[PDB]
């Protein structure tokens, strides 16, 4: 199935210069890195900073919507890895089995998992092929 | 007591480096700037554009939410103005079905005018605003 992850960290690349986000694979050792665009690690930067803002951000505005028709995120899957790119599915539940999957930008899924406070989960297979393994020396090189 | 409008054009505004969508009002000669954020004119930039990507963008993720719940962007109304800023409405219809049945969501204007860009929707401004605050070519 799938194992729970968090968001360990949220670095600018100190090359390419763009924002990567760092996955922690609760239970292991483990972090999956995946490279997003520069607007979306801003919008992330602020929901991680949990920061309160006086004008609804797109983000926010989302989550409206998901209010006002009586459902809410429930938890957040990122799934596959096709050529360079990351596919995750948002699981909306209606309020009023009665989940939906949504398919959904990595980034999209991680910020809306941010604001709610909403599980995100990571594919078996994509720990498996696509995470790595931080030793003692490896971690600390980057806090 | 509020006038349909449309974009215009999607202007920089190189005094001060920054995006103005400059809303038409249909039936005058006048239109409304309003400032937004590069990050939001980019985003309204690629729904002007009315193109593909293969990855859904976040307005494109809000549509696919209300698209689940039976549920769609009626219209998109400006209604009022405090300190430089602009305060609009996304008004989203339930689709499970009268009048009643809208919804009254608070929007900033970059996300309401990129949202009916996208899907094809009305796009108003109060009367109030027109008056003072809308402008010649």
């Amino acid at each position: 199935h799938m194992r729970k992850a968090w968001v360990k960290t949220l670095a600018l690349d100190r090359v390419s210069n763009t924002p990567v986000v760092i996955l922690g694979i609760e239970g292991t050792n483990r972090v999956l890195p995946i490279w997003i665009g520069a607007a979306e690690g801003h919008a992330l930067a602020l929901a991680m900073e949990k920061m309160e803002f006086p004008r609804p951000l797109t983000h926010d505005l989302l989550l409206s919507v998901l209010e006002s028709l009586e459902a809410r995120v429930d938890k957040v899957i990122i799934h596959s890895l096709k050529d360079n790119t990351f596919y995750a599915t948002l699981v909306i539940r209606d309020l009023t089995a009665a989940l939906i999957d949504i398919d959904s930008r990595p980034s999209d899924a991680i910020i809306l998992a941010v604001k709610t406070g909403a599980p995100i989960f990571v594919s078996d297979n994509l720990v498996e092929k696509h995470s790595i393994e931080l030793e003692v020396n490896e971690r600390d090189l980057i806090n």
